[PDB]
């Protein structure tokens, strides 16, 4: 296929695990970056290549980005709402590696709160949102072919492929299943129509 | 007050520096910049009147930049430092000494809104630069110079509005200021004494 080799950052995470499973089923040759302490589960889908290391190390990000057709970014801090720069600094490393290695397409997940009135963002989520804002600025200013995926609440509902994709604004539902979010990140590999846009995927599960 | 025409800008090649410099040149200021590498200044459009090539850590280079000015704008930063660093505070000591030696009495300097919030708001990677912002702020406050402390939140890329809010000695209502609005505010601080001795938090809601 046109896009065949992809790097996934955050493959062990809630959305990353289903994105990886869908990508392997769809025939992608997937490279993952995993932290040493948190490898992919034994019984699950196996990627083609594993780099062990940290997104905060340029060397490890370089190893993961080299030779790819595109990059998916599903970094996050799991339940931890503390102040952080891991997403934005990870994105700085990813941008630098993509430029050095001639990779252009990056589909990266931040949050629908980037499209909210800031007075309404829940204060408990402001520290994480501040880093999503930093991350989105890094990716927007890079000049790369960047699809800004900005989901609302990530739920455990099924894969449908039937969700709404709202461009450059908030969508009509406040949930997307983790499986649909991963499906959309992969869909963004096969089209240029979302490049340079913010995208809000959402659905009503019924 | 005293009419400011000549200014030095430190950090003029940075993201806020570049637009503060452009806006200052367009408004008519006679601008002197201290730059480590003159190729980082734009070759077209508005250009400063005077370029000193050198380093804020070298007292002589700072002295040459501050000589003859009416006021000083400080937009230094060290984005890549994540462990203890003293570049900004040592630069500020050199700036203060040069201002005292040359009779320059007005300094408008950028640190960050972390200095207005609980220290646990600081991401761990940013503790070292925040600690050095605190040292720089203390150097400027203890100098006896007329000092406006500008303590912005996230610096964004939205177009200049001139319509942002400034909150005095406290935090305002948004957590972003465009680099263009931040630069506009630094220049506004040259036209008035009202912020002298205060901390200022510029912020705005864009679109
Ligand atoms: N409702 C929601 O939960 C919601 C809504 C909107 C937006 N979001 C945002 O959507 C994104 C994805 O959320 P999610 O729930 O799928 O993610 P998650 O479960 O928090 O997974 C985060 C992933 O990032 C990896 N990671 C973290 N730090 C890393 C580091 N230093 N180096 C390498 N990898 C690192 C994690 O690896 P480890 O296995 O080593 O931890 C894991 O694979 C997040 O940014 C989140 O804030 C979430
Ligand atoms: N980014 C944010 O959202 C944010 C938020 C709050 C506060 N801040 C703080 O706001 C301030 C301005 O940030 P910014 O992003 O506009 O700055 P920046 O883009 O990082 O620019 C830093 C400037 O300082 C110069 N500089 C650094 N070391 C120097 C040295 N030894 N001698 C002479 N010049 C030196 C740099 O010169 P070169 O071009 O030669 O490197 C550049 O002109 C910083 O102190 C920052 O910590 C940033
Ligand atoms: O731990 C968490 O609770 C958490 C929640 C997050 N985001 N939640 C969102 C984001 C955007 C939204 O629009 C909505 C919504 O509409 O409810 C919810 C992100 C990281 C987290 O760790
Ligand atoms: O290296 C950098 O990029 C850097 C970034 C800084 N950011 N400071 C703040 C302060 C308050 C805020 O609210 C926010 C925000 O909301 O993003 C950011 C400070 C020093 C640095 O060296």
């Amino acid at each position: 296929m046109a896009v065949k080799k992809i790097a996934i950052f955050g493959a062990t995470g809630q959305t990353g695990l289903t994105t990886l499973a869908q990508a392997v089923q769809a025939g992608y040759e997937v490279t993952v970056l995993v932290r040493d302490s948190s490898r992919l589960p034994s019984e699950g889908p196996r990627p083609a290549h594993v780099v062990v290391g940290d997104v905060l190390q340029a060397a490890d990000v370089d190893k993961t980005v080299a030779g790819q057709d595109a990059v998916i970014v599903l970094l996050g801090t799991r339940n931890d709402l503390s102040p952080t720069t891991v997403m934005s600094e990870g994105a700085r490393n990813i941008v630098a590696a993509m430029k050095a290695h001639g990779v252009d397409k990056v589909v990266a997940c931040t949050s629908a709160f980037l499209l909210w009135d800031p007075t309404k963002v829940p204060p408990r989520l402001q520290a994480v949102t501040d880093d999503h804002i930093r991350m989105h600025k890094v990716l927007r200013e890079s000049g790369l072919k960047y699809v800004a995926v900005m989901p609302p609440h990530i739920g455990d509902q099924p894969l449908t492929g039937a969700y709404t994709v709202t461009l450059d604004g908030r969508g009509p539902s406040r949930v997307i299943s983790k499986h649909d979010l991963g499906h959309f990140m992969l869909r963004c590999l096969t089209t240029d129509e979302y490049d340079g846009h913010s995208t809000y995927p959402s659905h009503q599960y019924q």
